[PDB]
């Protein structure tokens, strides 16, 4: 961050000699100077390089509305205006409140004004910075002696090893030196919330709307762990998604806690809807609760918005109509719903504390943010037990947290703000639509068949598009009004293969050969399901990957129209068992997969198998204490019927847990048996396209096993 | 990684004129010439650079025992040979053992031999390195696009952003490029042990001695959960080290297990001893069963191995007489016990597999060895079930691991490997013996007070030190023969202020205010006890920065013995409050805190107090459920007295946990409460110098409560 | 403060390649590097050049007493000593006492041990001023905007001036600079003795025997009025 703009090359000497003293004064202060030739030039420098630290012009030739475009892109940026014919007497007010530093022209001047702007960078970096990540750095810069843990000593161990010189030069000093413990008092303490970290904890929960925020170092699951455990004390009932990380499940058999499953919907394609609004009524918890053994009123609830497809509730109607104390939001997938209005009342924090009970989201800075794996938050409406709360928070952070893994949560709060911020979430946005609508456009254009995208016909601007019971695109049966909305930042690509009325197609291709064309070409997709894709437009996403996505996919499209053989299109599929895909073609494969899922009944069984719920003898926490007391055996698939499942059973073309521990399928589940019979012989007919089944084991013989109870 | 020896320069042009244009053959394939004069001047270059990548020289000068003498540092390192009078006939079986590649000086043939040994140091590098950060370093080459979370896209949403910007050009390119998730495949994954994680896992297993291994990204506190949560169901009775972590702690709040506690024991100074031989024995474990309610024979044992400053237990011992078939061994602050003889037998993973019995071992690797915080390792020796155990595993692992993480504990594991690693371990064991021996020498010197080392008289070699009963250095009283052995890595320094005997003296230096000088002189200490400091002379503890502690240390005797004042040799302290601070001496605030610990008896009373163990009302579970049910309130420390205590307390002076949750005070137990009840005075008489009641509560008045059961 | 003395040359690259590229390193912080071809030439060097403000040497060619040797001329002065075969072992309390600081030789840390020789001099710098000296040259450093008295405000009235650009060039910009008043509360105020300006009174009176000290800035002639007058009423003898 030590780019200077100057912007023009006037015609009198008077003002460019002290101009180019100034350019070397500040390339003697390792300052790199730029030199656009016009105003539009300096804008898109601005536009196109964040690192721009400040800029230069003459207030002669540019009047100060400059500082205000130059602003309206970032408003802390420092502009130097050098003044010759204007005085006082001819800045307004407006003018003054811009970040703005007045000069003059004079030879032997530039050394103090190099100085100045020296100082105002450092003023500006300050500002922006937020408050722990400035301390970390700071604290890199002093270079202290450590005699305390980590071993490493800021990276001089790794320094006296040959593999460890390879890893510290691969990862640079800073981030060894900034991996540091709470031996250094001076950064203060996660776990204790003190110093630099509790001005952080408060910079977080102000930029994300929260009463409080937690820094969690283990990632979402842990932070659902400790939302859980505060909330759920044992013996209690919980209101829990179905559609549910398996964190929540981890958490379930943590503790003795009875569950009651929210039921979600789903369409033909397997994308996982909302929970209708009927199931947050007080009539049908109530009934749902007398008829479970050991279940009480629940004080606890559970909600996954938005769903992985980019469904998001809308989130008054559940704080208002959901007669719980305790309300959380897994929101993992969404941590950038404050920063649009678009999103405004489609989150947790949204609007103001909800009387007589508290909100909790539950955020991977990681997952859509900028912050490194395992980063998270964790935000608080309403009244809590802080005490209380900070044991169960402590009881899942280690003591040893990762000091870089906090600063890029800080740090992702940081960018989220001012008009830099805005207009990065606004921009990632405006994206995603444009390539939605270059999509569709595609497809119009396509002969044959083309890849479309799941959304509603005429999108134009930049809003969650309802899912409305008379529009069919998002193919969910009579759905409810103005609870569902699509977030445009998670595209959906479909292949061809379903028809529009929910019913399988003659002729299709799996999405999962596409997805492995793409990472032979570079291209790594979040989600693959059976005939869909996901692809996550976020912030990290700019119009090079996006143009470079499209060309992809139309290549896909010209080699697949043209047969080729599957050892060229696919080498990797190939090199998985070369005698097999020793000469059929592209097409032959898509069909053989095709063929096996249409006489499978893939869509049906599965709608049928995670529409049904199978009984549960007990909770998840007494299937897990049997199985820790060696109590359980490992049964075929075929005698699922009538045993009590161990484990959670999350099959993955599916993608969402299907059997919970203490789950045991009846003659009423017996599709669910069925579809997972099924996977298993999907999973023994092509090399390299294995289904998943989580929780149960690939036995020898193309088989699965799963633990029961004894 | 790229720097090349060319040893000599003889005087003949058919040689020279070859080595010369392989030189700027080499330079065009970036590497890096020096030029060390003679053999003595290459072997000292090699030992000070581990960066150092081959060794090229005249066999026509040297023989090949400089090969030998090479390899002796690096059995690895690439040498190359070049041949003009010897033949084939002129080598030896062992010499081919060597890593040597043998060239031939001709002119014009610079280009084949450098692209010769280009190929060596490749192959040299993809030796050392550990397969899974191997497989990490080459995917970050590949520059794939990513449409799939993390959501920073390999850093370009950080450079999309000023402050994004700021934080992605310090931490750098490869940092931000190396955080991918399991989308990626290649790598395989954590959760599911799969691809190079497998890899890496056998690997770490064979390094550490281990039947199997398995990598944490959230510290020891993780991996004792995951490990305790395996080994005890709910309602087991668990034996549980008195001196533990506050992560068992944790474990026991999770789960309705009834502990019963080994009571280690405890000197003078505060440090803590090990438990004694007795409370391994059969009888004394029934007769506690039968004391406590709802307690059965125990099926878990956690047994801290090292303790903090450094006490080893004889591990073959406790193996042998505990008679429970799973014990634990939190090993968190010695990773390294594998990797020098003078630790055998001192660590749970020495010998071989125990009949009968599963034995852990749980390591920080951040904390003595090299890599990132939260890396930590469980190492098992024994039958589990590997299924039961990885649900126990991913219940605490996050969807999202940190790759750099996951990294850092397999390139440790690598770091440890070889004769480099092997001279790593020696040379810092030696480096702390030489520094044990330098503090006695300048004590010896000294004509007045000086600092004095925690050890026995005449250490001379390298090995674990016993605690001997007829020694009397240890402070501890009628200790068992062949039980606690001394580890020389931690290295604690004791300040004058007690005396032989175990009673305290009219002059003394709380450690404190060393601890607070050095900080002031960039020296950070681990532990800073009433009257010891502890140093970690780990892996990254080099010569300068001991030679800059033995300077610090001088420096700060000459400042006291000079009196100065606290505003120049505290500046720190000064600030915290300069009135108090504004003209008192450092003998002066010395001599207060030392007659503060005096008249308030400090060794005594912590002694008696951490003596006596308070009454297990409930276990930590039931303390902890009816925490969260609201039933506690908050009362001060003169309602100790028949009140269950609510959360764990941890006074910080001792640094071990005093009361646990669902404990209560009697009047036997009456000293702890009157140890607590010091604390706080001598918290309130120093600004700066604050005693710290973790689970107690600080508010205005200058007072602590506590949570207890309503 | 910035010539660095580096007293040897020996025949070994694995200590000459870290002494060249230490100097490079010091030339980039902005340090004058000066090469004695012996101890006696060090010393003389030391002996008829205040300017000098650190030395380095290698342990393995020159035992500690060289820096003993230093210290009787400046010991303040900071000495770097680079160890090789010398450990922990070879140093008594005597040698710890002076103001050496030890490194050792390594391919690539030539930036860190030019930084540390940075804050070393820094803190030498520090250590030999006065307090209040010290406030005003780092006041001086500031650079703030003045609406105060004296009316150059810091200069800038003689640089506006022909004949006052004359006077400014010859008395330099610092002593135009460090022309201040009591507006400028971090300095503290001589007329009420506070801040920098009581510190500095104390040093005075601790440096030359005294129980109190005053500092006087119209001369003898006024210090002479005002013992004068405080001592002897009207009507005495």
């Amino acid at each position: 961050m030590n780019i200077i703009a100057i912007l023009n090359h006037m015609g009198v000497y008077f003002k460019e000699e002290p101009i180019r003293e100034l350019h070397k004064a500040l390339e003697a202060l390792d300052f790199q100077i730029v030199y656009p030739n016009d105003r539009e030039d300096l804008l898109k420098l601005i536009d196109n390089n964040a690192r721009l630290c400040g800029v230069i012009f003459d207030w002669d030739t540019y009047n100060l509305d400059l500082c205000e475009e130059i602003s309206a892109m970032n408003e802390h940026l420092p502009v130097y205006a050098f003044a010759n014919t204007h005085s006082t007497l001819d800045v307004s007010l407006n003018d003054l409140r811009l970040n703005v530093e007045f000069f003059e022209y004079a030879l032997g001047a530039a050394q103090d004004i190099a100085q100045k702007i020296r100082q105002s960078t450092d003023a500006y970096i300050d500002e922006i910075l937020p408050p722990l990540t400035k301390a970390l750095f700071n604290y890199v810069k002093e270079g202290k002696y450590t005699f305390c843990t980590p071993g490493h000593m800021g990276g001089t161990a790794f320094q006296k090893s040959p593999v460890g010189s390879i890893f510290y030069d691969f990862f640079g000093a800073n981030a060894m030196k900034s991996d540091i413990s709470i031996s250094v008092g001076e950064l203060g303490s996660l776990l204790d919330h003190s110093g630099p970290h509790k001005e952080a904890e408060e910079y977080i929960a102000r930029t994300f709307n929260a009463e409080r925020s937690y820094m969690v170092t283990n990632g979402t699951s842990t932070a659902n762990k400790i939302v859980g455990m505060y909330s759920a004390p044992a013996g209690s009932t919980v209101l829990i998604d179905r559609n549910c990380h398996k964190s929540l499940t981890h958490l379930m058999m943590m503790s003795d806690i009875t569950p009651i499953y929210f039921r979600p919907t789903r369409n033909a394609y397997g994308i996982l809807g909302g929970i209708p609004k009927s199931e947050f009524q007080h009539d049908t918890i109530a009934e749902r609760v007398a008829q479970t053994p050991n279940a009480t009123w629940p004080v606890h609830a559970v909600v996954t918005n938005s769903t992985y497809d980019g469904l998001l509730y809308n989130t008054d109607y559940i704080k208002e109509a959901l007669d719980v104390k305790s309300i959380h939001f897994d929101s993992a997938w969404v941590p950038y719903t404050n920063f649009s209005p678009i999103y405004k009342g489609l989150c947790g924090m949204s609007g103001g504390r909800v009387e007589g009970k508290v909100i909790y989201e539950t955020q991977s800075t990681h997952k859509l943010l900028a912050a490194f794996s395992q980063a998270s938050m964790i935000h608080v409406k309403g009244d809590i037990n802080e005490e209380t709360f900070n044991e169960a928070y402590m009881m899942h952070t280690s003591t040893s947290p990762h000091y870089g893994i906090v600063a890029s949560t800080e740090t992702a709060a940081a960018m989220m703000k001012g008009n830099a911020g805005k207009r990065l979430i606004n921009g990632s946005i405006e994206r995603a639509i444009r390539f939605r609508k270059e999509i569709k456009r595609l497809n119009s254009e396509s002969e044959g068949w083309f890849f479309d995208v799941w959304q509603p016909e005429g999108i134009d601007e930049a809003k969650c598009w309802p899912l409305d019971s008379k529009d069919n695109w998002h193919g969910f049966k009579d759905i409810d009004n103005d609870h569902m909305y699509l977030d445009p930042i998670k595209v959906t690509l479909l292949t061809p293969g379903m028809q529009k009325d929910g019913s399988m197609a003659d002729t299709g291709i799996p999405a999962s050969i596409v997805s492995k064309y793409l990472d032979e070409h570079g291209i790594i997709v979040e989600k693959t399901g059976p005939y869909n894709m996901l692809f996550l437009f976020s912030i990290g996403i700019d119009k090079t990957k996006a143009l470079s996505l499209l060309r992809a996919l139309t290549d896909f499209k010209r080699s697949y129209d043209l047969n080729l053989r599957v050892k060229n299109m696919l080498p990797s599929l190939y090199r998985e068992d070369p005698e097999f895909y020793e000469n059929m073609r592209i097409q032959e494969l898509a069909q053989g997969i095709h063929a096996l899922i249409q006489h499978h009944n893939l869509p049906d069984l599965m709608y049928r198998a995670f529409e049904v719920l199978p009984t549960m003898v007990m909770n998840p926490h007494a299937a897990f204490q049997m199985e820790l007391r060696g109590q359980t055996e490992e049964v075929y698939l075929e005698e699922m019927i009538g045993k009590v499942n161990a484990n959670m059973i999350l099959p993955y073309p599916p993608g969402v847990p299907l059997v919970m521990p203490g789950e045991m399928l009846t003659e009423e589940s017996r599709p669910v048996l069925e579809f997972l019979q099924m996977l298993c012989e999907i999973g023994a007919h092509y090399p390299g396209f294995e289904t998943d089944i989580h929780g149960a084991y690939r036995q020898d013989g193309a088989r699965y096993t799963v633990k029961v109870i004894k």
